[PDB]
Order: C-alpha cells, then sequence, then structure tokens
C-alpha cells in the first residue's frame, strides 16, 4: 500500500492477524501465567488491584465468535494482561518477568501486523 499502511481495516483481516498473534503468544514461552485465570484468592490482591481481570483464556474463546475485531479493543486486552500480571505481581516474580517477555515479542509482533491502536 503506500503510507498508512500499518492498519488491519477489513475486520476480516483483522479476525485472523488477531488470531495469529493470540495463538503465538500462548505458544510463546511468556504466556503460561495467563493461560489459566488467576483464582480468586491465589492471589495476594486480584480483586482490587486489577478491576478488569483478562488473561488468555478469554480472548482466542472470544475471537473464535468475532467478539474481538478492534485496534485499541484487542490491543487493551492483552496490553491488559501484561499491566494486569506486573499490577499485582510485585517487582520479584516470574509473572512480572514473562508479563515483559511476551509484551515484547506481543508489541513487535502487532507493529508487523499493522495493529496497535497508539
Ligand atoms: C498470584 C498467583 C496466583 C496463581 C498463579 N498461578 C497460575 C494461576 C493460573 N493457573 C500464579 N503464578 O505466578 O503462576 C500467581
Amino acid at each position: 500500500g503506500s503510507h498508512m499502511s500499518k492498519e488491519p481495516r477489513d475486520p476480516d483481516q483483522l479476525y485472523s492477524t488477531l488470531k495469529s498473534i493470540l495463538q503465538q503468544v500462548k505458544s510463546h514461552q511468556s504466556a503460561w501465567p495467563f493461560m489459566e485465570p488467576v483464582k480468586r484468592t491465589e492471589a495476594p490482591g486480584y480483586y482490587e488491584v486489577i478491576r478488569f481481570p483478562m488473561d488468555l483464556k478469554t480472548m482466542s474463546e472470544r475471537l473464535k465468535n468475532r467478539y474481538y475485531v478492534s485496534k485499541k479493543l484487542f490491543m487493551a486486552d492483552l496490553q491488559r494482561v501484561f499491566t494486569n500480571c506486573k499490577e499485582y505481581n510485585p517487582p520479584e516474580s516470574e509473572y512480572y518477568k514473562c508479563a515483559n517477555i511476551l509484551e515484547k515479542f506481543f508489541f513487535s509482533k502487532i507493529k508487523e501486523a499493522g495493529l496497535i491502536d497508539k
């Protein structure tokens, strides 16, 4: 294309462009802490430090029914998983580590697919 290329635009192209990302992030090495949603008490405080508990257990599931078909929409979700993990997980646990790793891959991935609502 010419200029303004970074953009999913077509809601049919983004359906898979988002799918591939969520699929790679899951297979990635920093996605095991987000696959299963943490328990309500298993965490030091997930019912407060995190007002929007969002993990990978809902992303693909919602994408299965094209529930996620927008830039800031999917971005915010995954971006919510990394920030959420770093939110409850203090600067001294594996959750923060992988959160920074996956977030790195994710960003580079969305930057390539032409997503990133920022
Ligand atoms: C706070 C907390 C709660 C639970 C878990 N375990 C994974 C929770 C979904 N199986 C972790 N963690 O670092 O794996 C942290």
